[PDB]
């Protein structure tokens, strides 16, 4: 099935129907006339950020480091050897200029948590990055600003069937490849249901808290990630 699409619910409305009962929505005409909408060409990327030093992910995964410029050129502009991804990287933080150019969502006051601790990650790459499916541990709020994603969503009742890695370390991520599943080894994964959604410029997705999800971008894109509790 769809992610429901609603146009700017009441705070009220989001808390019953989708915070609390911990259901993924995506927020229409919240985030579209954030400035960072019109204004984040690659061009202004660049101008604002260029120099400045970000941790890719290349792919065999590995974890490198590269000015902006740098991660422009070579997996975005130029016909890239290989998928590199500036992947959860805390942007707003390192380069405050940028923040003046997106929101806190004011849905987030309906949380337990401060604003202060608010985690807000970027994640900027070219067409065909994948995060393979995973559940994180506060509410998020994914903020597309460029291009487009494919997004699965699996609730966590549905835990059984994705197999989880068994480590500590990676107890949150499953083993099973979304959109190539190896069913002779993970044969429960074939009927767990879900939901699914392409994320498109200005629309904010709800995932909430230990929600399942993969992200696959179908063009260039930015996204801007809010977790919160
Ligand atoms: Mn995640």
């Amino acid at each position: 099935s769809t992610v429901p699409r609603l146009h700017r619910p009441s705070l009220q409305h989001f808390r019953e129907q989708f915070l609390v009962p911990g259901r993924p929505v995506i927020l229409k005409g919240v985030a579209d006339h954030w400035p960072c909408m019109q204004k984040w060409s690659l061009e202004y990327i660049q101008e604002i950020a260029g120099c400045r030093t970000v941790p890719v992910e290349v792919g065999e995964w590995s974890q490198t480091l590269m000015t902006v410029n740098e991660f422009i050129s070579k997996y975005i502009v130029n016909e890239p050897r290989d998928v590199g991804y500036l992947a959860q990287h805390q942007l707003f933080d390192q380069i405050p200029e940028l923040k003046q150019d997106i929101s806190i969502p004011d849905y987030c006051s309906l949380g337990d948590g401060e604003e202060e601790e608010i985690t807000i990650n970027a994640w900027f790459g070219p067409q065909g990055t994948i995060s393979p499916l995973h559940q994180d541990p506060q509410q998020n709020f994914l903020v597309q600003v460029m291009g487009r994603k494919y997004i699965r969503l699996y609730s966590p009742q549905e835990s059984g069937a994705l197999y989880p890695h068994d480590t500590h370390l990676l107890h949150n991520t499953s083993q099973v490849d979304v959109e190539n599943p190896d069913l002779e080894k993970f044969p429960k994964f074939a009927k767990a249901p879900f939901l699914s959604c392409i994320l498109s410029p200005g629309e904010i997705l709800f995932i909430p808290v230990k929600y399942w999800h993969y992200v696959r971008a179908l063009d260039l894109s930015f996204s801007v990630s809010f977790w919160w509790s």
